[PDB]
């Protein structure tokens, strides 16, 4: 079974901790990747419910269950704050435009 599941795209626990190390790994040395200049920050203007305190950052997580290193970041991403705690699992999937929706 998927931890999360974001749209069709199925992720465990594993797959989530690798990604937020990467992201995170870059946010602390002040270092971006891909076009879109990730990490970046996540403003939460969807106003999700996070148990955890902003700021906020996004960093894709891959379907390919490779870490993002430039190119297309997908639809899914991983959200976690300053001190490296998951906030969550969100995808632009499902949602309209440049929305997002959580990923179950
Ligand atoms: N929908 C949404 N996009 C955000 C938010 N914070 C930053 N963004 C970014 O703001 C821009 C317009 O929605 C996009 O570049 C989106 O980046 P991503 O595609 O990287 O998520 C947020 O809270 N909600
Ligand atoms: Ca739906």
């Amino acid at each position: 079974a998927c931890d999360y599941t974001c749209g069709s795209n199925c992720y465990s626990s594993s797959d989530v901790s690798t990604a937020q190390a990467a992201g995170y790994k870059l946010h602390e040395d002040g270092e971006t990747v891909g076009s879109n200049s990730y990490p970046h920050k996540y403003n939460n203007y969807e106003g999700f419910d996070f148990s955890v305190s902003s700021p906020y950052y996004e960093w894709p997580i891959l379907s390919s269950g490779d870490v993002y290193s430039g190119g297309s970041p997908g639809a899914d991403r991983v959200v976690f704050n300053e001190n490296n705690q998951l906030a969550g699992v969100i995808t632009h999937t499902g949602a309209s435009g440049n929305n997002f929706v959580e990923c179950t």
